[PDB]
């Protein structure tokens, strides 16, 4: 195809396609934060095991939900979501996390992960200001909203 | 009654009264829309038959959920909604499209008029950031977002 | 080659029960359009219940168009399914700025009574030919809207 | 077991076995026909296979449940449904249909099938008229409406 | 001017909302013997039939309340008294039936009546048009005729 | 068929016996306010149509359960409950009331014949608590508490 | 000081979850007999009474978790052993009822226990102000009134 | 004209039943707002689970409060309806920045406490004045709220 | 290339689905005569019975569903009309049975035969290492003998 | 604890206090207001008595909503959200409104009552946008599209 | 009453009967493991009290549902299915374990009595495979299963 | 001090089969990621159809994934839960860029055939040990996705 000067939606494509990089890096991260997440609700052990395997379930839940929204407004920005491991892990600052077994490492893994979300999903929705991309805009806009209410949260059982 | 600086929901009236404006040509366009749409559910044929006459029906659905919302956003700016066929017919820009029978057809019919409606949104949008008007911003917001992944869904079709 | 439609039906008499069918649905889309009006503009004190009553009615309105249309294909006849060819087809006339209780429940009362006599002489055709789907269809409207033109005058009494 | 001049509903006993004879044979077309139309779900094979295999189901689920009715229907009239294959096959016009594996000659024969029953229903219909069986005339009238509106479609879906 | 709120020859509706009258003092009598045969059953079918008369009376409950608002649509005065209800029934008052097979006898009989009458008003709405009315008719007269079957059948 | 000092549930046959009447009494007295109550919602007239059908509707359904617990009561306490128009005309204190059209009659008809419950079901607790017959005691509470509040609505309704 | 965690009388509170306790002796014992009633049926009455008797034990099982919880509210320890309900029940095991007018008597019979019990317990509560037990009695009474009306009108 | 009062009965003894009524609905909404601010505030590991619990208590607490202005209602008399009427009312202190899961279950046994006595001494009026409905109300609460401090306890032990 | 497309020995999967084609004539006889059993019942027993054979034919038809499916994912061909049933049935029709008992009967003696054959397929398959089709017969088995139980306990 | 520059979610401390400082206002207004309502609720009379105690129900729930988001965004905050009727009525604008028995006092307050929620939502929505709180925004946002549309049915019902 | 060589379900009635007595102590076991777990779930107390009140409902109300199906499988072999509390302490291994009020205590003797169940299950499924009893080898697969799965959960919050 | 382990199962033969059942959660990562990419992916006619079914196939691999690492942890094993890991394991490779419905359906059936092999392999491990509840799992997965291949390879044609 040719390179065209707007995009399907009718955005700017320059302007997408830079948006679309930095969403899929978002996308990275998500990726490995959730299969985080997936280790500490199989391998938590100890008084807390009911407790946060269930809320560790609760936590991947939501995170597979907004994989699911983050790729396609990727593919709706007409630019191609990351969708291989080697390829997420080529891009993550996110660390693989494993063998945490205990309620307040994998709490904390949780904290410090959803901090770089929130900072990387501040730097997305500040660029999508700058362009008039509000379809970006709004989905940053609901995700950060959510991650400082479960950051509020995991906090507080943290103290 | 007399004219007032600002309305009952405590924005200013001029302003107000051209958002208002705005959004009943919008509201037009969503009209003869709707009705096109309603003709595409109608009139396919073919071997896409019951999947595009199940998915017009979806797309038409919420179309009509957008245009009670935009009329009562109209009504809640102290404006009056348009409220007629020939009202819509003068105001429109989407022009009737009858006898459309392929999914082809119908579909790229669908997808310009979609890039009507995202083009007049994000100018709404632009106009109601610029006096403040939070509600009508956060209702284009909304429109825009939506669109712009029927868009990218409907152009895969095509593809 | 055959004088019968691909439901099995006589071609000519399905085609002029097709295009009143039209007409009636031409009514319907006026009528749905005033309705909505009717909805959003209502003030004073029967806000509330009128809103909701308005919608009622007209998202019954919006069901029996679907099936109306779906009726006319089934006779292999196109339905209109535009603004412009429904308001040079309906009888029923734009209602505008109607915001006052009564003056949109009369209008309702109004219109019911014209789709109510219309949908009666579709009845008899489709009946004295055969064509007993029409007439099935016929006969839950007007029983519906008979109900509902009770209600609706007991409203205005 | 004594014959009676009315039946157990107050209807004639002669006009009323007679309707149910014809009830019968109908009977009869609707379990070939379903038959069939359980061949096409499992048969069908290509890129139609999951929308087919779909609305196959559908079909014949419906099916299934005009015959339960259309056999209290006979018992209503104090009537021996007929309730083996042997009496099916022996009464049916409809022939058995075996080996339908594509879906415009599974599509097709449903509209054969559909043609014959319309018809048949229609004479059962004018029979019941001339006697005032409202009971039996009432469900042919609901059979007709619906299958018209399904030959529709299946038609369409052929064009 | 001709014609009442709904379109109809308004002779013809106050006959046809008459004899719905006197058919929804049938149902009134009916509902109320089975409202009794479901609270006076005794012996082994107690259960089974607790819950089957329940399910009917129900059922006639519903169509009672169509009834009159079909009365009322014709521009007509339902009935809506027991007094006026006993003087215009000819389904009797049935008390104290506590077997099964007497209740549902009851049951067949009542019925017998409702459909015989039905049919003649069913007769007499399309003589004149009244689809509104037919339809109702229709309705009832096929879902009784099925529950007659189902009635028998458990008499038998 | 011989008298037996105690009944099937094992209370006094002679004062259940008259509690009974007390209940068969108020059972007369619900059936002709039910009748009352089904033509305040056929026959309203006038823009409380709407909800005075509805309103009405909802009481007398109540009224149904009503009557359903209380035929089972009496037979509960091995006696026959009045089944019969004829019998419940003989026996009620309220007063048939017929052709009622607008809301306010129809509104007053309910605080009146709630005002005549009310104050049987008071006799008939304060019997049952001179016996100890607890279930029928519990039952009157239950519909005491439940009519008093509605009192109280109706009556604000009426202001 | 004077009172139990709930603010009632120790002594008073004591005297109650005694009484409390065996009646869930004789839940329990009851409960296992309809298990068995449940599982053993057999005949005509096999579908109807497998599953009457599966509603009436779910809904004793019901009443067997709320006993025991008013127990522990009085601050007492709810008797919680197949051993320790033997010693206390007064309804007997019932074991090889296979037949409907076994089983079903058998519930009568049973019911009879708990009500007598139950009126007992309710009597007491009222006389020290035990509302909170007097209205679990209540409740319990009233439905099984009813159940005793319907298991006997099936015997009849 | 009449001793007795719309539902029919003693007025004078239904005004002071309303009293008490309105008394306990002001501790009753001191003590709702105390569980709102324990839900708020708790930290630590005990957080979900008390999070959770405390709105379940609220919950109830709030449609006890619901019911409690309707039976003041229906005994003809007026529902205290203010903070500021609440406060000078109640004997429940306002209890605010607890954020330890003891200190705020602690807080629900003493309330309920209070509540549960309150609540029998209306019971023990109501059935000497034959108020029927009065009474059943708060058999309904005592018996609810007696379970609760049961539970609530046994997480302290 | 030595296997059929889901990967099981080509011979040995012809061979079970020859055999699970057999099943399914058996069930869809089966079938057809519990229609008639659920439309031809009279007696006391109607409702409970009406709606007792309407339970199992519906179980009925989802297995026969399972099973063509079955055999198509075997890489072979269901038997699909009435012809091809009744030549390979070894279950009889069964008309004008309308008395409990014999209907009942009726039943006991056909789910004999489908728990034979289902056991002989199980076997088969657990030879050959078909596990699919073993936990078919698994499920079909385990379900149906507990009917056996229920309809033997009925006819007591 | 020692004072921070950034708070756990990674805001600025002092632009976050000053944030929850007005939104803790925002908290008193609506607490007051929920009272009112409640009252209104309770103490309507005459011949709106179903619908708007009806009504005013749905109001005050749909406040008691946004009152629990409003408390747990000032948390997320890292601040004390107000929690006593004394802190509440120190800090509100709106005031304590009694024995309000008539639709149209009840339905004026709510009028009245809103504007001061809208007015001062706007004010925050103003200030988190100065320094980029997001999350804020977004919420005021949600508030002030939901309560203009709330404020023209409430005039609609008054005219 | 004769003795026959097969039972009703069409195995060998010895070794039906073999089979059923090792199901019926599978029972014992299971009806005294249920009554511990009932008295687990009553008297627990200190912190754990909601979350194990709630585990402990759980757990009983699944062997509840176990305890259903075993007695009908004995049953379904043409056995008697022991049914009182007298039957059970005769035959069961598992103890009867009073006065646990600590999670660690009410844990283990869950994690005691799941080892016992699994081990019996596993003999009853060897003597099943033995002679082809399908119908009770899926049973106890079923059983086996589920029950591990509980073991490592109940084992992990123990660490 | 014991040769068996938590569940009462042979040490030595459960971690045997936790390490072949690692190896098949590797293989299940890796084309459920696949399978989501055939979501996103997929473009032309097919589109709503299969982005459809491929979200329908990858929940039910999400699910399967769920219980094998939950039976590892149950045989006292430690499951992969590393991207890294899985990579290292898996057989089954990345398969990115599949854009055309052929392609991607060819691809779960190459895929799921060799899951099937899999689990046919310690499906005979698990029977051949006494592990039943291990031989259950696989039974259910096995039967399941002989139907799907069925399904898949039938579109195929
Ligand atoms: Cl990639
Ligand atoms: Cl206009
Ligand atoms: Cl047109
Ligand atoms: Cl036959
Ligand atoms: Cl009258
Ligand atoms: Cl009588
Ligand atoms: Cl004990
Ligand atoms: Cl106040
Ligand atoms: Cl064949
Ligand atoms: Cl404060
Ligand atoms: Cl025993
Ligand atoms: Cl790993």
């Amino acid at each position: 195809s040719n390179a065209m000067a707007t995009n399907l939606i009718g955005l700017d494509t320059t302007q997408s396609q830079k948006l679309a990089n930095a969403l899929n890096n978002l996308l990275a991260n998500y990726q490995v934060f959730y299969m985080n997440t997936r280790g500490y609700h199989w391998n938590i052990q100890g008084k807390e095991f009911f407790e946060l395997h269930a809320k560790f379930e609760e936590i991947y839940t939501d995170l597979q939900l907004k994989i699911d929204e983050l790729a396609e407004r990727i593919l709706t920005l007409s630019a191609r979501p990351m969708h291989s491991f080697s390829g997420y892990l080529k891009a993550a600052q996110i660390k693989e996390h494993t063998d945490s077994i205990d309620g307040r490492s994998s709490m904390q893994g949780l904290v410090d992960g959803f901090s770089i979300l929130l900072h990387q999903q501040r730097d997305i929705l500040e660029l999508a200001g700058e362009t008039g991309d509000e379809g970006t805009s709004a989905l940053m806009s609901d995700y950060i909203r959510e991650q400082e209410k479960l950051v509020w949260m995991l906090n507080a059982w943290l103290k």
